């Protein structure tokens, strides 16, 4: 169900944030008293040639995951590594979040978006968490999500 899938996204973000910190030890993850992720700090979200980390996060969480980098010249976020694939089988690296995404305005305000969102034409249940640097600027996004059709096929 919708509420069940959205509630699960908190667990997927814990998987993504802890794995990110192990791959990049110079990052920082602040955890809330209840064990959920509070804040992710990464000064520079890099470009990726190897995508084993994001596929590990996808396999462990059982859904999809993405790390965005903020491009100030575009005023948009670029998928630098992701488990999401295009219809031709290629990795959806290099695509943008888009200013029309429901996660765009919350992320820009430094807020975490939890709810439905469209990703390259497909509807998902998502969580989008902003990635900060040590100066407080929003430098990226840490995302996890599952296709609504996948949630629905299990209910069907």
């Amino acid at each position: 169900t919708a509420s069940t899938a959205l509630k699960y996204q908190h667990s997927a973000l814990r998987v993504a944030s802890a794995t990110l910190h192990r791959q990049f030890p110079d990052t920082s993850v602040e955890w809330a008293p209840d064990g959920n992720v509070q804040k992710v700090v990464m000064d520079t979200v890099p470009t990726f040639t190897d995508h084993a980390m994001i596929d590990e996060i996808a396999r462990v969480s059982g859904q999809q995951a993405t790390l965005f980098a903020f491009d100030p010249a575009q005023d948009d976020f670029i998928r630098t590594t992701t488990s999401i694939t295009k219809p031709d089988g290629s990795r959806a690296v290099g695509t943008n979040l888009g200013q029309d995404s429901k996660a765009f305005a919350p992320i820009k305000a430094g807020k975490t978006y939890l709810g439905k969102a469209d990703i390259l034409g497909t509807s998902y249940y998502t969580i989008y968490a902003p990635v900060f640097n040590t100066r407080g600027d929003v430098t990226g996004i840490l995302f996890s999500g599952v296709k609504t059709a996948t949630v629905q096929e299990a209910a069907n």
